[PDB]
């Protein structure tokens, strides 16, 4: 049944960053406080690169005769991620460290995927979480920064 | 301007499930005509994501509070999804992706309507923008399956 | 039309004050988010210019004569100038900002109102098209400000 | 003329018509002025070009079948021509394309009064963005010839 | 007294000299840009999606073509048809009413016939401008001959056919 | 004008003053050439916008405070404006450009040479680059009148 | 030390340059609807694979290798076996000839993949990879018009 | 290739004299359409070097020694050079630039027979090519001048 | 080689060859200039891909038939090629450089005749503007090795 | 002109140590601002390298010696470095460049003055050139941190 | 990740070394062949600084404390740097170009082997991607200086 | 600022006979570097041309007659003019682009002192650029000919 489990990785990603999607566009519209200019263009940024990962995933998942989630209900009751209704009370300080938890989660999934891939032994698949892996924990650092702190990954 | 507002909001739910089921048909699309229409569908939702943006963005601006979760999306959004197929044929999945749009023109002539009542001409312009493109897909698609667009 | 060319040649007027008042905020800024708000200063003053030089244009079209001396500007804008001054800060800096963006779109509703009334629907859409994009930049800065758009 | 899709179609006859007209002034031009002129008549070419696609467009969308012969453009619009002739000078030459643009933007005007009173509000837009940049041409080409642009 | 005014027939129709050739080019390309808008809006079938395009693609090509050939008319000492009265009647392309019915096919088939035409009419210009030594007048033809043959290679592919040139 | 950082600021009044005047040869220009000179006047604006804010920076940087209000820039240039008129000719505003630009070029000679007796090197560049460029539309502009540069 | 790697990598050389000459064929032979989509793609199928040889080649020679750079050489040592020019040919069938000639690629790529890695070469099973990836994508968008799945 | 490269060399020494020709008009140019005509020396100007080199570098490639020295050109150019002179109208300056390329025209035609007749296929291709571009350009400057080309 | 289809076939498989050798000039090049002459050898190796395409282009436009497969190109082309070797020297290189680009460019002079006699005028400028381009190239090549063209 | 070389290789070793600042600040930065400042670093950097090779190349070509081992650097620059700190604020970091960058300003200053001295004018001009921008930048990272420039 | 950190910061002490020589050979080089060297290694001090920013930015990802100082550079690397001299041969200098760059693919190994076995594979993958355009280097340098990569 | 003017004249002349050796070392090269050095010859010939415009633009401005007659070029210019030979080593063509670089530098620095004394500083600047361009080049063929500046 082959690749079984790089192919369960793809998807769960799929369902986590289409959540992580959401999750960054309510960051974008809600955002309010000062620094609201830099980080509101920067969830953007964010978001279009978490697109990325999600299509480059998911074509991977279809390459490999699997089939991807691929309605909101899929991707809600799959994902391991959470979202509570949006709210502009929240400080930019607390938007940002939530941006931090959700990349600290993808991060931890891409390294299962990575861990689940080279196992199995589907490199291509191994590389994709590689490279994805590395740009989050990147975001981490730079994010963790503006609040004060180190990555602590 | 409770009505234009309670309509934007619609449209980011409905934007929200469309733009899901535009990469539906992306991704399970099989036949001939994929290698055309598998990018076309790309094309069409970042367009779809467009007003997305615009329309929450103005919902904001109007001091309302965008759906911005999935669970509002689905709950809120008169669009149905169903799982992904690889045996709908091309010309199904146009079929479908025509039957979005139609409705996306219809939710967008109802937001022209509320907010021309509401003297909220920022908002019906962006209503108006979205439906003039909207349609003229729906020619093209229409087209393409050998039919008139039957607007 | 000649309530259409008055408040065309009205926003002449406005928006060269307008632009005098956003380049002093860039001029005089101080404090802690200058490196992002500086430059942004620019970005609306070229936004305030677009429209200055079209709506001149249609009203120049219309057979009307714009304002075109700084005389004519100061003494039929709304808006009043206030010297220069490094000690306000980048909040109130940005709240000055808000209030003359809040002046404009008024001003443009009443534009838009105006051409509606005459039939003037080119010049309409002018002034539908600037207060879009001034309604968002209050958004924005009301935002940056921990603020609703309350527009 | 009943019918937006009747006046796009009117368009279609009329912006043919235009565009051979146009051409002709690019040709047979002759006099001090023809190294701005001639390239000129290209922009507005390229220009009535855009519009000509887009009201096709549109009269397609809503169900309707553009005309798409010669023979169908010059029996059906309203605007005359005469043979290419080298003699005519540049300031004749200018008056023709503004008597043409001022047949164009009056034709605007008609399709932007039936679409609005069908409520059929993307054609309307189409008239309406057409009609302003038509209007804004008379003005320099009337502002070459010395004259105000009397709309 | 004044001088007679000859009264005769327009006759003609005569491709006897660079300049003549060049503006019947003049009104076929105009024809032939009417009928490849007419394919563009009218059509309808699968393949649409591709061809529609394609068609204004085709368009800029011919209004190329008309650009060059009726400058060199124009500089030549000639004047150009410049109304649609003109190029209707001068043109030996046929028009018919626009129908969304046609098959990708036919229409396909259609837009070959109107590039073997032109293909066929810039021969004709080459070999009388050669004649007569206008070398300029020459490459203009030879180099629109080139192109549309190389469209009629791919759209005989497209129907599953040779080119047949 | 003692210093630098005084003819800086002459410099933000007489520059904010030269582009209203060449805003208004930009609206009110008719005649044979507007079709060159009108879209030339935007060039020459954003030229002397560019000089502006290198000047009223260098003020800022060296611990000044430039004019940013029009009253201030309108009491202390030494242009004066008119109002905007139709009928002035081609030549004649040509002309006005020319004069408003020898002005201009003059004060820059100023600028230059205070900032060198101070020993101002930064301040002084820039003065000196904005005259070379003034100096080279004059003769341009005088050539286009049929005259030699005359500096 | 790195013979195998470097003989893969050889291997790749000539079976890249066959397999460009094979899409050149589809690309000037193809007849039927879908033309007008399918000539252009070969020319982008085409310079991917002229990628792939330039960088499989170059680091052939980076290792100390002699690349193959004879055609003879090329169509004596690759695997893939070429046939005459026929007009006759279906656009599907080209398609599915292409497929056939990817799948050849992608499982060659395993290989220089595997081998790479048996020798601690990780520079060259870099590449492979990297190709690998995108061809086993071509797959599935070829397979995909086709109406099939990728079958890898 | 004896006459081929003769030719090609003449074109050497008439190319580069040209280029002296332009740039003095160029230079000199005064009257009502120097904002147009001035630059558009330029481009005439860069035409002729591109000329210039294709020329020279096919004499090189038959194995030709090029003309390289300011004496070799003048003294086998068939073209005359006079002082500049600021009083020479625009018109007679356009006259001037108009000669100077019906010459050109001519050498090409000369280069294009030559060529010909010793079966340098290459070197009729540049000649042609340069001809085309050059007759063209007769064509725009002489009706600027309100003529026909009169090749 | 009867025909201009023959020929152009001919072209097709001494393209192919030309291209193999150039990847090894390419891939084996040592010495002094390799930074210089290695990339330059891509340069070539598109510009013969170029007329490769074209040339097969044209043949399959007449109904011919070309050469696609490696055994075609090798048997039918008559260029020998050989092992590669780095000792090689980078002169003599770019020796076997120039001598497969004289052999093109004669290929090509037979192409120019065959086509030219046939009145194929289409395929007769293919083979012309290749051949220009290639002997431009024995040129520099030759150059670069301190001697004459020799063409 | 031994001063001016001096001066300029005592540019390489500051510019040198000031890189290795500027990049310290990059890497260790922390706080509310990291997001404008962190890239902004990386602009000030290039800036520096910028001048580093125009002086060290200036240098070369009046014959001297440049710096070129970061021992040299270290040893010849006037600014001292410190072991890297992430608990240091963002607005300290901030000071510290502005610190860094009147050190700059002054050297270019000194490099104007030595230049100037011996009649170096190009040294001179790559001097002045520097220390404009270097001041504007000292504007700028004071008006963030709520001060005059105080040069 | 003890090792990892550890070889990451070693590397970051290398390229600031490696950046320093290049920038020697850059300055000093003469002889034959300085015109494409030059600039070259400028290229591949723009690589070198690639790999630090990113070594770097890794380091502190995963808690580390870069070497941020020249001190720390010198002190921590293992390339040794010499005074510069302008009678270096380019042979020679090509050859100390190799010698670093052997030198750094080595350090990649060994980050490669670290990060392996510590099983930090987006460090693994920093070092595997630097190594492979280093080695390519290697080959083009040591092509051009006439002998085999010989890694 | 009549010596201004002379030089600047003088520098007309001076740049034109430089742009004529130039194309004649372009055209005559022959040796190992031909491919770096041959298309360099266009760079600085490009140039040269860049400062023949401006010169003479100055001098026009200035109310001055730039020479624009091949005959006043080489009569006035004290640059020797020889015919082409291929025989000529490429080091000994480096060398000749050296004299006239070293000769240029020289009228450079005269232009930069006669301009400064007459108190025309935008002159000066004009002279001042140039001077520092030409001297790095020099710079740079040295080092490739294997020596120093030597300025
Ligand atoms: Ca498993
Ligand atoms: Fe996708
Ligand atoms: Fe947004
Ligand atoms: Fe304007
Ligand atoms: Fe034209
Ligand atoms: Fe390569
Ligand atoms: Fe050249
Ligand atoms: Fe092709
Ligand atoms: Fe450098
Ligand atoms: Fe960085
Ligand atoms: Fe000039």
């Amino acid at each position: 049944p082959s690749l079984a489990d790089s192919k369960a990785v793809l998807n769960q990603a799929v369902a986590d960053l289409s959540v992580a999607h959401s999750i960054l566009h309510q960051v974008h519209w809600y955002m309010r406080g000062r620094g609201f200019m830099i980080w509101h263009p920067k969830m953007d940024e964010y978001m279009e690169e978490i697109d990325g990962y999600l299509d480059e995933m998911s074509e991977r998942l279809i390459t490999l005769g699997g089939a991807p989630f691929s309605t909101l209900k899929e991707f809600s009751e799959n994902s391991q991620l959470k979202e509570v209704l949006g709210d502009y009370n929240v400080t930019i300080e607390e938007q940002l460290a939530r941006v931090v938890e959700v990349f600290r989660y993808l991060a931890a999934l891409f390294q299962k995927g990575f861990d689940v891939s080279d196992e199995e032994g589907d490199s291509v698949t191994n590389d994709i979480f590689n490279v994805a892996k590395a740009s989050i924990e990147k975001h981490i650092w730079m994010l963790q920064a503006e609040l004060g702190q180190a990555p602590k990954l």
